[PDB]
């Protein structure tokens, strides 16, 4: 299973997400402990692990620092149109065990056909410990307005 941060080179696989960030910083006071993206694994026989054009789908988590508290984001690769809806907030995450959770749960994802796997979410960090906060309509299809953006940011914020 590879764990290499291929971050900087599927950066533009992410530029909704990376804006709603942007935001995040400025906008919200928000710090970024770290930026990875890594490679979804292969399970069994699976399909959605790989884009339509047989580029691997990767996964981008974001460690965030706000007044205190800290979250991990979670973000799956949509660019090829295979559209996932919502992304996971993570809270009361161990920075010891965070790189094993990590690949336990991209398994999870792959195994689910691109799902979020919420049973092993509550497995790890209670049924309190994780949520989803649902894109702006018509997220990748429309641009999304300054305002529409920002409150992208307050429903992540609302957790």
């Amino acid at each position: 299973q590879d764990a290499t941060n291929y971050n900087s080179i599927f950066a533009n696989r992410f530029a909704a997400f990376d804006e709603l960030l942007s935001i995040l910083k400025t906008k919200f006071a928000c710090r970024v402990l770290f930026e990875e993206t890594l490679v979804l694994p292969k399970v069994g026989r699976s399909r959605l692990h790989l884009c339509k054009d047989g580029s691997p789908r990767v996964i981008k988590a974001v460690g965030v620092q706000r007044n205190g508290s800290e979250f991990v984001l979670l973000e799956v690769d949509a660019s090829d149109g295979v559209k996932m809806l919502s992304t996971k907030v993570l809270s009361g995450v161990d920075s010891e065990t965070w790189r094993n959770d990590f690949e336990k749960i991209r398994r999870g994802v792959v195994k689910s056909s691109l799902n979020w796997p919420n049973s092993l979410f509550d497995q790890l960090y209670g049924q309190d410990g994780h949520r989803g906060v649902n894109h702006p309509k018509g997220l990748g299809e429309l641009q999304v307005s300054r305002e529409d953006m920002e409150g992208w940011a307050e429903r992540v914020v609302r957790e």
